[PDB]
C-alpha cells in the first residue's frame, strides 16, 4: 500500500497566517524513519530556493508526518517535498506549495 498524500495543513495552494506546524496526512500507513520531507522557501515576499531548518517526525495521528521549523516562517511561497514509504513498498514522492501571509 503506497502512502499517497491525503491532505495537509496548511493545505496545498492555501495562504495562511504564521504556520510553525506542517502536517502531512497519508492514505496508508508509512514508516516515518525511512520516509522524509523538506521545506523550501521558493518565493520570499525570482531567487534560488532557500532550504528551511526544520525537524521531521511522526505526527500524533496514524499515517502522519510533521515538519517543525526551527524558527518562524517569513512571508512568501514555500514548497514541501516529501517521500513516503511503507514496509512493503519502495518510496513514492510528491510536492506541493503553500503561501505564508
Amino acid at each position: 500500500a503506497h502512502p499517497e498524500l491525503k491532505s495537509s495543513v496548511p493545505q496545498a495552494d492555501s495562504a495562511v497566517a504564521a504556520p510553525e506546524k506542517i502536517q502531512l496526512n497519508f492514505s496508508e500507513n508509512l514508516t516515518v524513519k525511512f520516509s522524509g520531507a523538506k521545506l523550501t522557501m521558493t518565493g520570499m515576499k525570482s531567487h534560488s530556493p532557500m532550504p528551511v531548518a526544520a525537524k521531521v517526525a511522526p505526527g500524533a495521528d496514524p499515517k502522519s508526518m510533521v515538519i517543525i521549523p526551527r524558527e518562524p516562517l517569513p512571508a512568501g511561497t514555500y514548497r514541501v517535498d516529501w517521500r513516503a514509504v511503507s514496509s512493503d513498498t519502495h518510496p513514492i514522492t510528491g510536492n506541493y506549495t503553500f503561501t505564508v501571509k
